[PDB]
């Protein structure tokens, strides 16, 4: 829904805030700069930051793969309950555990 989502931080921020505040399996989503428009999932895992790019193709979201979510809050509920199904690059399977509010 909205807590972990966080318009007002920079990508180096949202580093700040999940290693100081975060645990691993904390994770956030803010606005991205790498595309506008879209959003990107800063995700903690090993003591480092992860950050996965969330498209928004104005008809679902999605992670330019994966299943598809009419909302941003969809997609992130889908993953936190789905343990698996979140994989970055190699395969490596990445958890959505605490959010970071």
């Amino acid at each position: 829904m909205r807590r972990w989502f966080h318009p007002n931080i920079t990508g180096v921020e949202a580093e700040n805030l999940l290693l100081t505040r975060g645990v691993d399996g904390s994770f956030l989503a803010r606005p991205s700069k790498s595309n506008p428009g879209d959003f990107t999932l800063s995700v903690r895992r090993n003591g480092a930051v992860t950050h996965i790019k969330i498209q928004n193709t104005g008809d679902y979201y999605d992670l330019y793969g994966g299943e598809k979510f009419a909302t941003l809050a969809e997609l992130v509920q889908y993953y936190m309950e789905h343990h698996g199904q979140l994989k970055e690059k190699n395969g490596d399977v990445i958890e959505l555990k605490y959010p970071l509010n």
